[PDB]
């Protein structure tokens, strides 16, 4: 059909031993039986950090999405057919990112960014990079999670790491040596934000794309990706932040060029899970603090 369905969601994986209450082990079956998710050429998944969720998840979803990458930073083996960057055995925690698709994938790289920020900074942050072969046809799909907003950063302000993040990924992009007729994908939750931003053109969210090389999509859907006005765990977290618009699946400019790209924000809802945090009972019909964003390319 010349469409390629590409998905993105941060799944808010926490490891268990740091937070134990937030369903991570009941979100994994909710998630991989969920509507949403169904249908898609790739997922790209960001904070699937815990070992056991993560597992169960990416089993769960092996049924429909059965070629999959490992979790970015977890490993440095055979699971992957190269491994760049800042890569650490000893930094406590794994990237969080991991691809999945209907579609068999040629080459696996994992690459961990240079610099990290505040609690960001014991991560192994990064991306993934997929070729996958649909159809006589090859795409690259990166998959990314950026370094986040955070308080801890100290004289290193976050847009600055994330400037240089992006960098890596366009320098990584630009020695690949990919031909200009194959389609480049970078998706995932940038940590960037589109909302107030999208008519100032020395914006963070405007020189994103200028850093990348990379096309504006069109945009459907609901209005935010991280909302605590709508979502559960968001309202919960952070009950007055303004809502934010973070998660993206754009094309490198470089390289083939599609007829469009869209990029629709989901609101799906899950059943009820319920945890028990400091003595209190809490009910939740999310499965994240994010919304999934489907992106749908016309080549
Ligand atoms: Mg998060």
């Amino acid at each position: 059909n010349d469409t390629l369905k590409v998905m993105t969601h941060n799944v808010y994986m926490l490891s268990t031993n740091l937070y134990p209450n937030w369903g991570q082990t009941e979100r994994a079956d909710l998630i991989g039986a969920a509507d949403y998710i169904k249908n898609q050429d790739v997922v790209i998944l960001n904070e699937v950090f815990d070992a056991s969720a993560s597992d169960r998840l990416l089993g769960n979803l092996k049924k429909e999405y059965p070629n999959q990458t490992a979790v970015l930073g977890r490993s440095s083996g055979s699971e992957w057919d190269k491994t760049l960057g800042n890569y650490s055995s000893s930094t406590p925690e794994d990237g969080g990112v991991a691809i999945v698709s209907k579609w068999p994938i040629a080459e696996k790289i994992q690459y961990v960014f240079a610099k990290g920020c505040g609690p960001d900074n014991l991560s192994n942050k990064g991306f993934v990079y997929t070729k996958i072969k649909k159809n006589d046809r090859f795409v690259h799909v990166i998959g990314t999670h950026l370094q986040a907003e955070d308080s801890m950063c100290g004289k290193t302000s976050p847009a600055s790491v994330r400037t240089n993040q992006l960098k890596e990924i366009q320098d990584f992009i630009k020695n690949k040596n990919i031909p200009n007729n194959e389609y480049v994908l970078i998706g995932g939750d940038m940590n960037v934000n589109k909302i107030n931003a999208e008519n100032n053109n020395d914006s963070e969210y405007a020189s994103m794309f200028k850093t990348l090389n990379a096309s504006v999509p069109s945009y459907t859907g609901h209005t935010a990706t991280w909302d605590a006005t709508t979502n559960s765990i968001a309202k919960y977290n952070f009950p007055d932040s303004p809502a934010e618009y973070l998660d993206y699946i754009i094309a490198s400019k470089d390289h083939a060029n599609p007829s469009y790209i869209e990029n629709k924000v989901l609101q799906p809802k899950s059943p009820q899970w319920t945890v028990t945090s400091w003595f209190q009972k809490y009910t939740y019909n999310d499965y994240s603090d994010h919304y999934p964003v489907e992106a749908t390319i016309s080549m």
